[PDB]
């Protein structure tokens, strides 16, 4: 299953972190937790 | 076919929730080759 959300800046405390924060709704769509990892990847 | 990288899912912030975007920092940006503002196709590893 996949989305395509907008980019949007980090939060200071999360930059070097490896996260991508995403809202529960998005991530229902997806089948994923907290914790687990995604593929992410540049939309054309 | 564009670049991809693998990256760990935590909670939005909560003026975010419903918004349809993903934060990520400047060094992930520059490895997918996107700006703020551009879209990114998100998907399950696991």
């Amino acid at each position: 299953s996949s989305v395509e959300l907008r980019v949007a800046e980090a939060y200071p405390e999360d930059v070097g972190r490896g996260i991508v924060r995403m809202d529960k709704q998005t991530r229902a769509k997806l089948g994923v937790s907290v914790g687990d990892y995604v593929e992410v990847k540049k939309v054309d």
